Formats: C-alpha cells, sequence, structure tokens
C-alpha cells in the first residue's frame, strides 16, 4: 500500500523513466485517466494497474477504495471533492491560488504546490536520491 495516482497532464512527459516504469512504476503506481489513447499505450507497455473513468470528482471514491495516499493532478473544484472525505491524501496542484484555499480551509490536509523545477527539485530532494541524465 503505497501507490501513487498517476493523472496525466499533457506537459513534460516522463518518457525517461517510461523503462523502470515497469519494473518499480507498475509496482506502486496506478494510472487514472478519461483518454483510452495513453490507457491503451501504458497497457501496450503493461501497466496491469489502470482505471478508465471520465469522471472528474469520482476519483475521490476510486481513490478512496485503492487506499491512495497521493496524487497528481490539476484540480481545483476536485481537490475539495477528494479533501472533504481524505485530508490524509497529499495532493499536488500547479494552481497555488487554489494550493492554499485547501492549505486553509483543510487542518490535516496536506496539499503541495508545484510552479517552476524549484518545487520539483525540494520534493526529489526529500524523497530517495534520483538524477537525471546530463547529455
Amino acid at each position: 500500500m503505497r501507490i501513487i495516482v498517476i493523472i496525466v497532464t499533457d506537459e513534460q512527459k516522463i518518457e525517461d523513466m517510461w523503462e523502470i516504469l515497469k519494473e518499480i512504476g507498475v509496482d506502486r503506481i496506478v494510472i487514472i485517466t478519461s483518454n483510452k489513447q495513453l490507457a491503451e499505450r501504458a497497457k501496450e507497455l503493461g501497466v496491469d494497474r489502470i482505471f478508465l473513468l471520465t469522471d472528474d470528482e469520482l476519483i475521490a471514491e476510486i481513490v478512496k477504495k485503492l487506499g491512495a495516499d497521493i496524487v497528481f493532478s490539476e484540480n481545483r473544484d476536485i481537490a475539495k471533492k477528494i479533501i472533504r472525505k481524505l485530508k490524509n491524501i497529499i495532493i499536488l496542484s500547479n494552481d497555488e491560488q487554489l494550493v492554499k484555499e485547501l492549505q486553509k480551509e483543510a487542518s490535516d490536509a496536506r496539499v503541495f504546490n508545484v510552479q517552476t523545477k524549484q518545487d520539483f527539485k525540494d520534493l526529489i530532494e526529500k524523497i530517495l536520491e534520483h538524477h537525471h541524465h546530463h547529455h
């Protein structure tokens, strides 16, 4: 029980760790998406932990059952939809104007903000040492 809810935003795709994704990744991640396209792509990789749902707030009930303690997703409304039942979950969102709302209104809710590479650098330094390959 340490599964991360991977909801994918169309930004810089992690194709770097796409290989190790099948060894370490699928062991501790679940692919939660509304797009069958990348859900099939992950299925061609051999990701067993995939849910395809075109619903917004329903993910709060899905991850409740999955016992998920973390989610990567841009979600303003759906943040409060998850937090109202789960204040023990750590949610990352890009909108700092929203992240602060959840940090004030919810007592035990651990809501972290991402803006620039700094937020990612500190976060990866907190967790296990993971470096990127220069060229």
